[PDB]
DNA sequence: CAAAGGCCGAGGAATGCGCCCTTTTAGCCTTCTTTTGTCAATGGATTTGTG
């Protein structure tokens, strides 16, 4: 949701694309940052959890 | 006039999961200035030598 305010805040109705298709993006990047960052107890950095 | 079936939706495992790029932040790594511990001199005040 926090991820989905942000896409809102952003999306531009001039180009003529469906919502979906660009806030899905913003979406998806903050849920797996939120998962990154606050689902293990010892922290790895999110650069190393892609490594 | 009902039945089969095509459709949609409400619910779950999981073989499920970003990338490329800019920008700050940590920390290691060298270089230098200063506080500190050390070696040698160099007299100088008790300790002993003397009769």
């Amino acid at each position: 949701n926090i991820g989905l305010m942000k896409a809102v805040d952003k999306f531009e109705y001039r180009r003529g694309y469906k919502f979906s298709t660009y806030a899905t993006w913003w979406i998806r990047q903050a849920i797996t940052r939120s998962i990154a960052d606050q689902a293990r107890t010892i922290r790895i950095p999110v650069h190393m959890i892609e490594t």
